């Protein structure tokens, strides 16, 4: 099972600038939980954006994807391949907007989280990826986060 995770604006809009212009504890907890144990496959710009103290992960895997043969990312693995990575029995690609749309065409799962902010789409920004007619969609409850912004959970499947 490969899955896709991540949290966008109503616009589609997941990263700006290398990092992401919101944070909602509950989205943290909520990736944390359905991460937590498996693979986590992500781009090399992700893990530049992860803070070095919280690096790799804990209890995770951690596998980043690089053209940069000799790149080193104490704590995980780095491979020049996305198959190379998709040995384990779970593994959620947690970003960003490049690795996505590498991986779209082995996932069969999509955790989305929804946030509710305005925020148009601007040039250099990283996008969700598209879901076609394949992807089934299941929708939540609109949320308040204690952040102030409102968000739901999508959960879309496919065979
Ligand atoms: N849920 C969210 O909202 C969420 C989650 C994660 C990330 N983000 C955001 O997403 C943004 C980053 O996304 P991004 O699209 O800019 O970069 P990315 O997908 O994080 O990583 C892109 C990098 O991955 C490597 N890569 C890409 N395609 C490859 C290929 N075909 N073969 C080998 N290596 C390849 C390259 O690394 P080298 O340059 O090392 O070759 C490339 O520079 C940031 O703003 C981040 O905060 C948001
Ligand atoms: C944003 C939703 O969950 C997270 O906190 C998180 C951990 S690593 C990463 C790229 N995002
Ligand atoms: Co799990």
């Amino acid at each position: 099972m490969v899955g896709l995770i991540w949290a966008q604006a109503t616009s589609g809009v997941i990263g700006r600038g290398g990092d992401i212009p919101w944070r909602l504890p509950e989205d943290q907890a909520h990736f944390r939980e359905i991460t937590m144990g498996h693979t986590i496959v992500m781009g090399r710009r992700t893990w530049d954006s992860l803070p070095a103290k919280v690096r790799p992960l804990p209890g995770r895997r951690n596998v980043v994807l690089s053209r940069q043969a000799d790149f080193m990312a104490s704590g995980a693995e780095v491979v020049g391949s996305l198959e190379e990575a998709l040995t384990s029995p779970e593994t959620w690609v947690i970003g960003g907007g490049q690795v996505y749309a590498l991986a779209l065409p082995y996932a069969t799962r999509c955790e989305v989280t929804e946030v509710d902010i305005g925020l148009p789409r601007e040039a250099g920004d990283a996008l969700a990826p598209v879901l076609d007619e394949t992807w089934r969609g299941e929708t939540g409850e609109w949320r308040f986060s204690r952040s102030g912004l409102r968000y739901r959970l999508y959960s879309y499947h496919r065979s």
